[PDB]
């Protein structure tokens, strides 16, 4: 029987399942969506700071490493799946079930899900589900695709109008759909109205997506003015999304095991990642205690809390924390080529 | 008068001057040595795997991009003074003293004192306190330098054999001179019987150091027999000594302001890293509260937590927490030369 099955696969969940690995336990890692990352993956652009040792840069470069991290001893993951329940058969005996009825058994259990499920928000056409593995896109990674391109961006909110005014800089021209219902960012607008090559088309709406003959990319966009209900064709290299976010978090109040919550959204923590149910735990965002912070920071440290927590509720007697990395035995033979890299 | 007053340059307090910087406050940071990292810079060479989103590098990498970070804001920072005392003139005016008389007031203090004042323990040797400078050392932070030169390490401790045994890797001979007393690593021992290259010398001492005519650098060392007397004396290209470390911490105890401690080493925090005096927060080792671990992810976290602690305390109505960096506005003039490099 696997010692814990951590669902969620965000930072924390990420950091639990690696120091879980450090202090020798077996690791199921669960989680709904088709990559590991959680909210990192909604900001994959953005420069990140205030991660404690880490000199700012990409997200998504942040991300990448923190996975790797997370993964380092082989836990067995679970990508595409939704966890739905939660039950505690006996002590050090869990059962975890998903959406399609798989049962996993664990000792321990650590609820890591965060804010819950969250996917950006699609575009509202039948039938556009292909083209988003090649030019519609719900998240903008890096610029450098976009220069030269004309590109179409779909929203009047903040990040849409970031998106315009940073892809502007290369690409060929930046045309902007979008309603002023929308629009936030007063400053951000007024940058774009400056930017030579944006186009501002307020009222309008994306109300039909050509196809290539191939059918696999995106080639014009039928653009309707939501009053005229006038139509124009107009030919783009990519289309981007930014219509919000849905989000759905149901787990903790249909589970069978019921734990103390702070608030319809967060678990309560008794002053660390302890819930009120001996064998769960819970870290990262998901929790609130005293010493939270909504940061990654906190994530990572939350991380190691619950899986030394999940240990010694295994393990009565087991040392009430990990060794720390440095000298721990496991990564002898590991470091052997990274001293030879970095030391010799 | 500045905001806060932080008090130990380690991995905490320098988070904790970054995400001070990040709440808008004035910071003021002192550490008793001629350089910060606090225990960071005993294990320089070894390679950290468990600091979140890092993956394993040498820890004075690690360092450096640490103490980059918690620069980042232009801190005043006061190498060499010894804090001494903490006074609370007033609520929002606090006093903090050194040993040498120098008096610095600030509206909240931190204390980042971690486990105290270390320093390795020096060789018993007049007058060897400027070989330190060249080829007398009580770190290893690469082996690199070692390359087929005669090495002499003295210490028997774990720490010593080890280094042994990876210098011969590369060195031309490595001499270690101990005490068998002091041996407490059975196996690292037996694996330095089979390097040919190792030559081992128990109830051997350092007597006496030869200085080169320029007197800079040792040249020979004279080696004694602690029953015999017999001396002998050898070339060497470097020394490396390994005899502990003294370690100093009076101040919690000899302090003005006494807060309610966890043990004779450690503040009680109360949830996080509030201590029993409001304006006084106590961040990393040398706090105890239900969330920490003793890891360096757990000091990112408690400089967080104390830096929006102080804030608030300075600022009553002042949000809870601090602007998540990646749409933070202080950083948008720095970020341009970022994201240009890496998103463009
Ligand atoms: C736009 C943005 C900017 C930010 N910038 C910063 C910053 O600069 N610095 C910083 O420190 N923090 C920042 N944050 C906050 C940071 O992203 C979060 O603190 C962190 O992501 C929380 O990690 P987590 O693992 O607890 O939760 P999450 O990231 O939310 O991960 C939860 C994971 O659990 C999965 N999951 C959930 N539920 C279920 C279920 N029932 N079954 C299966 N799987 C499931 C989800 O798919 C998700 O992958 C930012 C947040 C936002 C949204
Ligand atoms: C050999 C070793 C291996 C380790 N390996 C790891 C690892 O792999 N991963 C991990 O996460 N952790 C590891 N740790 C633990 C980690 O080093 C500590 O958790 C971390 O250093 C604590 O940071 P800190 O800022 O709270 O305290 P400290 O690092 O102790 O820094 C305290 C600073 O305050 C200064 N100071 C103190 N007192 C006074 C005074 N009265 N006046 C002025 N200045 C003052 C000191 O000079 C010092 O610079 C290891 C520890 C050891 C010793």
């Amino acid at each position: 029987m696997k010692d814990v099955t951590i669902i969620g696969g965000g930072p924390s969940g990420l950091y639990a399942s690696f120091y879980a690995g450090l202090r020798d336990m077996s690791v199921r890692l669960i989680d709904v969506q088709s990559e590991l990352g959680g909210k990192m993956r909604i900001y994959p652009e953005k420069i990140i700071w205030d991660i404690g040792g880490i000199a700012p840069k990409p997200c998504h470069e942040i991300l990448k490493d923190t996975i790797k991290q997370g993964l380092y001893f082989k836990p067995e993951v679970h990508l595409n799946e939704r966890v739905v329940d939660i039950r505690k058969k006996a002590e050090r005996h869990f059962e975890v079930e998903t959406e399609a009825g798989e049962i996993y058994t664990s000792k321990a259990v650590i609820i890591a899900i965060g804010a819950g499920i969250i996917n950006p928000k699609q575009l509202d056409v039948k039938g556009v589900e292909r083209y988003q593995l090649t030019n519609l896109h719900y998240v903008v990674q890096s610029y450098r695709r976009f220069k030269d391109k004309d590109v179409l961006i779909s929203g009047g909110g903040n990040t849409a109008l970031d998106w315009a005014h940073d892809i502007a800089k290369i690409a060929k021209s930046v045309t902007v759909v979008y309603r002023k219902e929308d629009v936030s960012g007063h400053e951000a607008m007024k940058t774009l109205v400056t930017d030579l090559n944006v186009k501002l088309c307020p009222k309008t709406r994306i109300k039909y997506l050509v196809g290539n003959d191939d059918e696999t990319h995106i080639s014009e966009v039928v653009l309707e003015h939501v009053e005229s209900g006038d139509r124009h064709t107009v030919k783009f290299d990519d289309v981007i999304i930014s219509h919000g976010f849905d989000r759905c978090n149901t787990l903790l109040s249909e589970t069978s095991s019921k734990l103390d919550m702070h608030d319809d959204c967060r678990v309560k923590g008794f002053g660390n990642t302890t819930t009120s149910i001996p064998g769960i735990y819970a870290c990262g965002d998901i929790v609130y205690h005293d010493a939270k912070s909504h940061l990654i920071a906190s994530a990572f440290s939350d991380g190691a809390n619950a899986a030394n927590l999940a240990k010694t509720y295994i393990q009565p007697d087991a040392n009430a924390e990990g060794y720390v990395s440095s000298h721990h035995e496991v990564f002898k033979e590991a470091n052997k080529t990274i001293v030879n890299k970095h030391l010799y």
